[PDB]
This record gives structure tokens, sequence and C-alpha cells, in this order.
């Protein structure tokens, strides 16, 4: 009857399906065939929904965006050889921001590794410990009397993999590897003469139930003492610690309504610090942490914690808090965030040409809650913590694991397409919301691949790309001159609408209603920012 | 500082050693080898090349290292360095490309830059790292050659010196975080190692009718310069009776001798399984392949009793002016431009000199339909792993390595043309390789022809295109794009024309701007009709 | 520079729980000049072997004994090739094992440091310190740093974030006060790790207990099939044999099982939901029948009186099956030899056993487990380095008997072995005069002269006879008694209702006590249990 690669390829699919997978990245392919075919036809049914891209490197930004738009493990499936390779940058990131990505690889056989058969690599091993884990399914047997038995098998490591990645047991999501050695006939076989799919749980259930895990490390804290807490890229909420003064880097949710302007830190002495998440934007932040004599909790909602300081003197989840901060401690820094907030805001006005602070500010206050903030993980998160934006009921995501250029444009449509798509389903008629993304030229322009988004795929409903426009050792003698790439001409190969405005105008033409995808470029400087920057810290 | 006295050895030993390119990336950490490398380019004695994309920068090496024989170093700068080289690196193993790769860690951090991934461990011939330098007036001259050992070593691990298996080296030069001593007289490399020759005799009775499959990396016999060849694109040509590989279907050989490793064509993967035919492999070095276990002996050269039936050549004759009658015929016939009139426009505009680089899918397939004439003619494509991913940036590295040796030949000529022929899909995938900084390197004399047919036509040909697949075939194997190409290239500043095909043999001899894009329209809705068409015109 | 950083590095081990280092040899390595000093200051155990494979499975009963992270120190590049057992061990049993490692960064590498490709697939963490400097000005951050990255290592090893503990690699390439009152520089209190399972007793349902598995109070009621290294919950056992008897409609599963075929037959059955309780973030699952993972249940109704009456009928009906045709055989088997070894445990004693038939009969004479402590080397279930497994898991649980100041003497260890065990890891009886010896490990060899178990397989049919002899049975004819002189240990041969009561005679710290047994009636006693049921 049917086929072993397709029946194989469709047991995959709906176990992944079954496992919350709700988007598929898929990248074309004659190995990985039975895959494309299971995947096509899943979405023509409306339980995923299917996004095509040529670039494989790109593709895999694009379903890390696709993960942290909504929370959901993502699967981006591609066929054998350097095609596995290209998913190397996104899987580091997804390593380091703790990302849920299946990269769903299709291989020849594993007997033909070393014949010399085309287009055949050591794709098993080959993201080393980068992976939450390395699965292979094994080959398809043509035995319809095993028919039963394969199905427990492959069900049951489909689940390892979705267990693996989204943290299920480990509270440590990741990107894993799921390798598939497949063989011909790839094709399906003619539907006259053929088979249904073997039946997985009852009522859609994952064949292997995984319910929810709680890891708990509790640590004693004493709030009296002067403490300021700092919250960085997957922190967690703590209610007990929403009154204290927090430096919060935009992509850290925030616990409560005290805020500390990083730039107000150095001009402090805490006498005890509460380290929230993986903190790593500000070099104040990193100086604090150095120091010795201040004492360091450190709280992390995973079994990993950050190595940023030395003196860590305690490691745990949540923190059992004994006392009350002085309220002198907190007039104290209340007073000196105020300071630093004025300064910037005096500088900014003081300077005569827009810089990207400017561009910054901008969209900050552009903002409305609900909204959903993607921002390249270069100068435009710090210059938005500059901007002291205020990241109450707004997402704010960012490639914070290795704050790499690529992959920025891909991670923003993705984002746009899972927050849209999480809209949906709540069932409100209202509009979808606005995501608004904030880049650099140069970042813009490396991942402009990233914009071509096939006649037939998803596009963003409501996605707005702000590029800030600065045009900008031997090997930066690159940066000596200006790259010189219109922003136009790239939106009109891949046909997306562009437009280059003022900052001024930055507030109004970001309220115009939702005209699918769209890219503002806005006009900066680089030159001046060296004295603005000395401009504000001399205003402190 | 005793590291700016270990870069400036290094890097003289590597100009010694051959190196006479490098790739750079601006990176978080400095580069391994910054400062001296700047140097040696003012110089004159290397030169440097610096791309922002560092896996376009990997295949960009490929290129520079694959269009002249030459080793080429890529200096690892950052932390997704490693990431982006794999696709590069995982090509120069398959392909045999000697690629080094410079790294510089730091050991006085704590570990538990470099993000560390699985492929270094199955993919590199040689993994080297140099070791901390320590400031010893009294051990210069001992410091001097465990330095330029090391480096030796390292190039002798990449151009096969002692293995005749070139390929990709990590070079890891650990720095600690902030004139020349000498080598051998008469700029000769500090450890002469004289190449190898690897040889393994093979007895083949040519009398049995025989007909020879070359591949990748086949070498030249002139032995076997009589028999029935049928060659791909990239194999030199040891002859002059060329088999076309539509007529090895109508032919019953008795024995196959393989050249190399045969990457092309479903009827050579039919004839070289088949066990009732005795097929031997001949390659220059000690990696061999087999198709399903079929491989009946090796060797490098074969010792040759006896000569072709003049029986065995007339059949093979026959048969190959049937397959080239029924291309032409079919092709005349047809009234949409496909890819495949693009590869053989392309094909009869070559000049004897003229490099020709090659794209995967259809194009490498459709060049060997079109019966070109390789010989006189330098032909490269990735078929180590056969991806199209950094396809331009190699065509840019291979045009650059390939003017820079005639330029030191001193010839008062042109530059000589290297042309490429890639698809869509290619293009769009390294369409970044053509963003170079106004202060890079900028080839002379290339032109890359896109076939654009709006996606993937292969898959047109495969049992994916089969109709019954026709209403799911066209968003997941298809995959259209809708890019504007011309556009894409106006953004980089690169000259570009959309041709039609009758245009396009004039176009390429007209010369132009050192580097350009001429993009002819194509049709794969009628792809698998026209094969269809060849087929039953054989 | 790197003496400073040495010491610094041991206090904060010995800050983290480490009591016994073990280390060879070797031809380079400061960090045993550290470990040196602490040994004679009484701060830690020193333990020497020349044996790196031993010495790492000493390591393994050290960590067992009392359930503390053990280091072992690599001096030569001859260690990582014979640690690989011990760490792979370490691995699949979850044994926090800590393995130091010195490399020079000043030479060249790559044409005391031999590469294999099992660290980056067994441990839990690798990490290299970092080159020490000289500039005293940051002498206090240096002493931040290395004890921040040792309690990493303890943490790694332990499971203390993770609650999976394993072997982790220490890199310490080639004194500054650490945290006041004797605390690690960075206390990570232990984890709580849960997840709640809906679980209806109701339905007739079984207890399959293996390797790794927790305690249920809420599970005591109901009959529990436990190998010998679990911990029993309640007091209604159910005989392995009983199994295929029974009719399970649902099983809980608890640990990793790897005993008895009918188990496995069991949880592969597609009609028998399995439910996996573990401790830690891996779950087992034998052809992909777990239906659901978790940690804990949270269980609904209680067992039927029907299936519990029916469940006690067979267990009975096994014990006595097993007792009688024991009874009726005539000559001595390792299954009479394991059955005597069980009758003879008094409460407080600790028992190891190695694989093949030891660990699996003992499971067929019904050993209650409670009040003592059964050891085996689950993980990969192999014969290597049972003897200095058994050898470390003494000194480690006299140690913690030592530290309660108990007057009475150290609480008894006793090994049950086969004879290939014993020969695989002999050389693990040779300690030196200086060297720490148990004083009270009783070591019991089963000696039926070959592989045992293997009459009980496939291999074992009749039609096999005569060509099963060579490539199965391996007799090797070797005298016991006199290896054992040869290494200075005291043993003895004894007939099987002799070893009860030279059991009760403590003697010599270490002693081997051989009992000849026979294997050629091995399949025809196991049919006769069959047939009795
Ligand atoms: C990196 C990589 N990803 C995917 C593939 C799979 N693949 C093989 S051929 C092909 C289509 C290429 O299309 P195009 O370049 O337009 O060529 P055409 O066959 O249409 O001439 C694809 C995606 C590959 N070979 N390499
Ligand atoms: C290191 C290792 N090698 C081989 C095996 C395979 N094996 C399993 S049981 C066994 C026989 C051991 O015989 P013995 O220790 O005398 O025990 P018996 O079954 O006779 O009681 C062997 C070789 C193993 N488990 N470990
Ligand atoms: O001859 C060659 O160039 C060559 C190159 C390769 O990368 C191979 C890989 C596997 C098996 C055979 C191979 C081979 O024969
Ligand atoms: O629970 C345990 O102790 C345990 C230990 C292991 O080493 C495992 C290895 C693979 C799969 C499950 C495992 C498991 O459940
Ligand atoms: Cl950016
Ligand atoms: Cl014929
Ligand atoms: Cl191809
Ligand atoms: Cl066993
Ligand atoms: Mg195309
Ligand atoms: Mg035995």
């Amino acid at each position: 009857h049917m086929n072993p690669s397709t029946t194989q390829a469709r047991v995959v699919v709906d176990e992944l399906i079954r496992g919350g997978v709700r988007d598929v990245v898929l990248c074309p392919g004659s190995r990985n065939a039975p895959l494309a075919f299971a995947l096509q036809d899943a979405d023509r049914s409306g339980r995923i929904r299917l996004h095509v891209r040529i670039d494989e490197r790109t593709a895999g930004y694009l379903a890390i965006g696709l993960a942290i738009g909504a929370g959901a493990p993502v699967c981006v499936a591609m066929t054998s050889g350097t095609a596995v390779a290209n998913l190397g940058p996104a899987v580091v990131e997804a390593n380091y921001a703790r990302v849920p990505l299946i990269v769903l690889s299709a291989n020849r056989p594993y007997e033909l590794l070393g014949t010399g058969a085309n287009q055949t690599m050591e794709q098993l091993g080959y993201f080393g410990t980068q992976v939450r884990a390395s699965i292979s399914l094994g080959l398809a047997e043509a035995a319809p009397e095993r028919t039963s038995a394969l199905n427990a098998t492959w069900r049951s490591a489909t689940c390892r993999v979705l267990a693996a990645a989204t943290g299920a047991r480990t509270a440590n999501a990741g990107p894993v590897h799921f390798d598939i050695p497949l063989r011909e006939p790839l094709v399906p076989d003619p539907e006259p003469l053929g088979a249904v799919t073997p039946p997985g749980r009852p009522a859609g259930k994952p064949w292997t139930y995984t319910p929810p895990v709680t890891f708990d490390q509790p640590l004693d804290i004493d709030l009296s003492v002067d403490t300021v807490v700092i919250s960085g890229h997957g922190a967690g909420v703590h209610p007990n610690l929403a009154a204290l003064p927090t430096v919060a880097e935009p992509t850290a949710p925030r616990s409560g309504d005290n805020p500390l302007h990083p730039l107000a830190l150095p001009l402090l002495r805490p006498q005890q610090v509460i380290m929230l998440g993986r903190p790593t934007l500000h070099r104040p932040v990193s100086v604090l942490l150095a120091d010795a004599e201040v004492p360091v909790f450190a709280l992390t909602t995973g079994p990993r914690w950050p190595d940023v300081s030395g003196n860590s003197q305690a490691t745990g989840t949540r923190a059992v808090t004994t006392g009350a901060p002085r309220p002198a401690w907190l007039d104290r820094c209340a007073a000196m965030n105020r300071h630093a907030i004025a300064a910037v805001r005096e500088q900014l006005a003081a300077h005569p040409l827009t810089t990207g602070l400017h561009v910054a500010a901008a969209v900050s206050h552009a903002l409305r809650p609900g909204d959903q903030l993607v921002l390249g993980a270069s100068n435009p998160v710090r210059d938005v913590a500059l901007a002291g934006l205020d990241t109450r009921g707004i997402r704010v995501r960012s490639n914070r694991g290795v704050a790499g250029i690529d992959g920025t444009v891909s991670t923003a449509i993705g984002a746009a397409l899972a927050y849209e798509g999480a809209h949906e389903r709540t069932g409100s008629p209202d509009s979808p919301p606005r995501t608004i993304a904030l880049i650099g030229d140069l970042t813009f322009v490396h991942d402009s691949s990233g914009l071509l988004i096939g006649p037939t795929e998803p596009i963003p409903r409501s996605l707005t790309i702000v590029v800030s426009n600065d045009n900008g050792d031997v090997s930066s003698r690159i940066f000596g001159t200006p790259h010189d790439v219109d922003v136009g001409a790239l939106c009109r190969a891949y046909h997306v609408e562009s437009r280059q405005i003022e900052v001024d105008e930055l507030g109004p033409t970001l309220d115009q209603p939702g005209a699918g995808m769209r890219v503002l470029e806005v006009k900066a400087d680089r030159s001046s920012l060296r004295q603005l920057h000395a401009a504000i810290k001399a205003a402190l």
C-alpha cells in the first residue's frame, strides 16, 4: 500500500502538530519531498501554516521569529547537504536565547555516507553541543506487519524531539536536530491504491504526554539592604520584587513600576544586587557585576545561570524575601532616575542633527499598548534603553543570544506572523495588532533577502520596519566608506512598499492603518553621536 | 609585543607557501594576524578581500582557490564565524579545495570568539594550534623555527602535499589580550615538501566494449584518449571521442572506467550500479566512489592492453550523432526559451581560455546536454555537495584569482573572461555576494548569466514533476519568487541587462564593466515536455 | 602562581562536598601536591591506584557509597582512554564524577592529552579554568573566578540545578580565602523537580521499579515488581516470575527497568498504558509504549480487592515454586548462592551486586531490600570494574558511619559477583599498604567457571551444545584462591551451607569467599521452576 517514506513523513508531521507546532518553515529540495508532501497537505486542511523560503539561513531566523512571537515550537524542514549547514547561525542563536527550534533535516540513508553519493555529508552531529538533542529516526522498513510497531517508535521519537526543544522536562528550551534518512520512492503512490496514516492517540493527545514541569530553587534575600534589581533576557516575573529599583533590558518583562535608568546605576552605590535572567547589554551594569564587594543573587527560570558575575553569592529560581527596602534608598534611586531621564531628554533637544537616538525615541513614543516591538540587537536595543521606553503592555523581541547581525529582518517577519496568528484564535474580530521593527541600515541590507516572500506564502498583516540609516583593525576598512545601498531599491526588488520619511513624520506615519508589510527609512547621522553621548554623560 | 612578531612570521611563511589571497570579515575580537596582513597588503605581497557576510566570505575564498589552484586563507573574527563558514568548509572538504581557516583563541579566559559546532572534527584535514608567544631574546632562532614549521604543516595538510587529498585546515593562533626574524634564503619555504606522486596501476583490457565516465576531480589519462567518454563539465578532457550523456542508454557497455567522482545523469548511476558491468575506479586521491557497491577495482592510472573494437567505436559514434541531432532539432522546434536554450547559447559563445563557472540544478546539467567542448576551457562548479548557496561569490573569487594569474604572466592582452551560468534561485540565494566595497578587489571580466525561469526548474524533470502532482507542486517545489533581478543588481551598483537568448551571443562578445549580470527570462512550464520530446526523438 | 590556583580549587571542592579523591601516578601532575596537603591535614582521603581503569571504577564506588561527588585526577596520555568505561557508567547511572585534567597552552598542539569522542557525548559539562597570571593586583578577582567555576563543576556533577547528576570534565591548565564558615562560594539550594501525573488506581495496576527509582507513599498498596537496586516504598511485593501469570491493565514504571524479559514484554504491550515516573529529566520507553511521564502520582480511586487477591496468590505460588525447586536440585548453582547471601543479610548492611546472573538471581530469590542498601552498575550493565566499585562503595559507606561517632564496628558490605566478573577486575584487589583499605568488605564469588547467563538464553538451547562452549561459556580454569593470595587478600573456598555462618564472622577487612557452582544444570533448573508455576 502506502510506501514507507510517505507513511513515515505523514506520521511525523501528525505527531508534530499534536505537540503544538502551528508553523513550519519549508525549504525546497528533492530528498525532503516526503516531508514536503505531508506538510503541504497539513497546510491544505488548516492544521498548520506553511512558510516556504529559498535561503535556508534566513529561513532559520524566520523560524526563530515564528517561535518567539507566540511561544510555540517551530519546525524548519530542509533537504540534505549544505542546506543543513546553513541552519548553523540560527541554531547558535536559538541555543543562547533558548528558542524551541526543530531542525527537521532529510537525509540519504546512512549506508551511503562515505561512498561519494551526491549531496551527502555528515549531517547527524553537525551541530555538536549547540543543540539540546541530535535524534535520528531510523530508515523506514517496507514491512506492513511491523507498521503497528513503527508507528509507536516514530511518534515516541517525535515526542522526545518536542520535549527537548520546548524544555518540557528540563526547563532548558533550545534547538533540536531531527534527522530523517529517506530512500526512494520519495513521492506518494497513486491515491486510488492508497492507505490511511497509522493513527495516534484518541482526541489529538500527544503520543507521550508531558504535564507541566516545575523547577523550584528558593533563595533567602533580605530586602532592607539597599538593593537594585538588574533584569536581562529570559528573566522571569517576580511579584515580591516589584517595589525595588530595577534596571531592565528592553526584552526583559517588568515585574513592577519602579524603573531605574541604566545611566543612573554608576552614580549610585547599591550594597546588594539581584540579577534576573542573563544581563548583557549595559557596560555600567557589567562594571557593577565585576566589583567583588557588592553581593549578587542570581535568579533564573532555567538551570543555566549566568557567569557575567564573579561574586555570585547564590543562584536560584525565586526569592523568599525578608524585610522591606529603606524609603530613603527608594527616594534616592527615583530621584536619580528622574535626573537621568531629563539629561537624556535635554541633550536630545539641544542636538541639531537627527541621530539614531532621535529615531529610537520617536519609535518609543509612537508605541501603544498591545504592540510588538522587534529590535536589532546592535544599536537599536541600546538606543531604546537610553530613551527609557516603558515596556509595560508591549512585547519586545530581540535576538539577544549572540546579538548577531544575521537574520534580523526574517525574525521580525516571523514574530509578526506569529503574533497576528495568536490574535485570530482568541476570537476577537478586531484588527490584528501592530508589529514595529527598528533596525539599522547595515543590518537591513545584510538580511534584505529576508524580505523575499513568495506570492503564495503568508505575509504579515501589520508589520512596519523602521530602518535608521546612518550609512554605516584593517577588517574595518569597509566601514570607512558608506556601503551606499539604496534601501528603496532593495524594497522594490523584493516587491515591498517603502517610504523615505523624516523623524518628525515617524509618529503620524506609524499610525497610518495596516498596509500589509512596509519599510520606513529615516535618514540619521553618525558623525555627531560621540558629542551627543558625551553631552548626555556630562549632563548627568 | 611578541604576538605581533608571531603574526609577522606566520604571514611571511604563508606567503612563502603560495598564499596569494586572504579573506577577512570584521568581528568583535581582533582578527588573527590582522595588522600583519594589512602590512602585507600594502607591500603587495598579498591581496586582501573584506566582506560583511561571513557565509559569502567563505565561498569567495573557495572561488579564489579553485580559480588558480592556490591555497587561500580566511580569518574568522566573530562568534558567528564558525556557523557561517560551515557550508564553505563542507564544500572544501568534498571538493578537495585548499582552504586555511585562521582563528585566535584566548587562553587566559574561562571556557565552559568561537561558537563550537560539531563539523570541524569531521571536515578538516588537520587542526593545528600554534601556542602562546612569550618574549625570549635567547630563543628567537628557536621560536622562528617552531612557528614556521607548524605553518608548513598547515599548508602541506591543506594542499595535500603528502596525502594527495587537499582540503580545509583549522589553524589556531592563541593571543594574549593587549623587526621580523628571518626565514630560509631565496624565499623558499621553511620545510621543503616535494609534492608526492600517489600511484596505483590497474590492468584494464580495452578490447572489451568500454566507456569512460569522468566526473569531478578526474585525472587526465592519455592512454584512454580513444575510448568513448561521457565527461562532466568540470572534468578535464583527455581525448577527442566524446559520448553524449543521452546516448548512454542506447548502448550496452561491457566495461566502465570511472574517473573521479561522477555526480550527474541518472543513466550514469544506473550503469554504474549494474552488477553485470565491471566498474574500475581511477582517482587522483585516496578517496574512491561506488554507486551500489559495484566498484570492482580502484587505482590511479590504467595499464592498458588491447584497443577498442572499430565496431564499438562506430556504434558509439552513431548513437552520439542521434543524441546531438535530437537536442538541436527539438530545441529549434520549441517555441519558448528554457534554461536549456540559454545553456546552448552560452556554450556556443565561449572562446579558448575563458573560465566557466556553472551553478548547480539544471545549468550544469544543461551545459552537458548542449555538447560543450571543454578543451581549452577552464570549468568550475561546486560539485562537492552541489549546493546552490555561495555560487555568486564563488564566481567572483574564481574570476579574481584567474585574472591575477594573467597579470603575473605580464601579457599586455586584456584579462581573460570568466562567464558564470546560474539559475535564479541560485542567484537569489547569494545575491549579497555582489555587495563589494569600492576599496576591495573587484573582477575586471566577470559576466554572470542568470537563466531566470522564476523558480526551481529541475523539479519539473523529477518524480514530483508528474502531472498528478500539478496542484500541489507549485508551492513546495517550483517556489516562484517574483524577484526583480535588475533592481537587485541596481541596488548593489552592478551593471545589469535583460536580454533575449538570441542576443546572448553578441552581448558576451562585447566587453563592459569589470562585473555585470545578464538576465535571460525563461519558462519551466514546458521543461518536462521538451525533455520528453528529446527522449522520443533519440 | 599555579600552586595557588591548585590550592584554591581544592579548598572549594572540599567546601563542595568532596571527601575522597582518586589519582594515578603519571608523567606529570601541582594539583597532586595540593591534594596531598589536604590529605595529611585530614580534609580529604586520597586513593592511589596504578590501573587507571580500576581507578575510575573505584571513584564510582566512592560516589554511590554515601552519595557525594568524587574527583579523579588524570596524569598521563592514556588516562582518557582508560577512564572511558567509568565515565560511560557514570553518565547512564547518573553518578557525580569529576575528572580533573591539565592542558599545556604553551605547546604546539595538533602536530598527556589524548582526545577521543566520548567526552562530548557523556559528560554533563566541560569547564576549562584558564591560564593564571602574575599581577597580585587582581588575586582577589582570580580567587572568585576559580571558586565560582569550581562551584559550576560541582553543580553540574551533582545535578544541583538540573536534577541529572553525571560526569564532568574539569581542565586546570598549567591562599586567597573562601566565604566565611566554610560555605561554598556560590550557594545553590538543591532543586525540586515536579511533574504531577493523574493516575486512576482503580484500574488493575502493577508497579515496576528499576534503577534510579524514587519512593512513592501513595503507591505503597499496589503490587510491586522491584529491581534489587530500587528503593521499596510499600510491602506488597510481586515476585517477577508471577508477572506472566497475571494480566495487568495499567503499569506504573519507576526509574529505568533493565531486568526480566516478562517485564520487557509487558511494558511493550500496546494494550497496556504505561506511566513513567522518574526522578530526573530523562524517561525510558520500551517500544514507544510510554503514554505519559512524570515525577509523582496524583491518585484517584483504589485498587480492586479482586485484583490484589489475584496478585498475592501468584506471588505466593512463585516464591514457593522457587523455594521448592531449589531444594530438589542436587547440585549447587549460582541461584543457590544468591538465596544464601540474601538470607544472611541484616538491616543496615550494604549489598553490591555484579551484573549477569547475580543481580537477576537475587531477584529470583526474593530478597527483602528493606533496611539494606543495594548497589549495582546498571547504567550499562558491564562486568568490568565491579570489584573496585565494591571497594569504593565499602570505603565511603564506612566513612559515613565513622563520622556519626557510632561506637559499633563499621556496617557490613557484602558483594555477590560471578567468576568472569572477578577476573575482569582482579587488579582492583591490588591496593598498596599506605592506601585506604575496607574494614568490613566480603566479596562472595559464585564460581561456575564461565558465563552462566548464556545457558538461559537462546544460545543455551541444546541444539547449539557442540558449538557454544568456546564462544559463550568461556571456561577459564583460574585458581581464585591463588589470585587472592598473590594480591595479599584473605581467601577461602566454602560450600553454600557454610556461607551464612562465615558471613556472620568478622575477619580481615577484605576477604574473598569463593563458592563452587554449576551451570550445566542451569537451563534445566529454570525450566523446572517455570513448570512449577
Ligand atoms: C543550499 C541548497 N539548498 C537547497 C538545495 C536543493 N535544490 C537543488 S536544485 C534546487 C533549485 C535551484 O533552482 P535554480 O537555481 O533556479 O535552477 P533551475 O534548475 O531552475 O535552473 C534546489 C532548491 C540545494 N541544492 N542546495
Ligand atoms: C565489559 C563487558 N563485556 C561483556 C559483557 C557481556 N556479558 C554480559 S553477562 C556476561 C557473562 C559474565 O559471567 P559471570 O560474571 O561469570 O556471571 P554469571 O552469569 O556466570 O553468574 C558477559 C560477558 C558485559 N556485560 N560487560
Ligand atoms: O575522486 C574524488 O575527487 C572524490 C572526492 C570526494 O570528496 C569523495 C568522497 C567520498 C567518496 C569518494 C570521493 C572521491 O572519489
Ligand atoms: O530514570 C533514570 O534513572 C534514567 C537513567 C538513564 O540513564 C536513562 C537513559 C535513557 C533514557 C531514560 C533514562 C532514565 O529514565
Ligand atoms: Cl540593527
Ligand atoms: Cl542491447
Ligand atoms: Cl546538482
Ligand atoms: Cl545484566
Ligand atoms: Mg530557476
Ligand atoms: Mg559465572
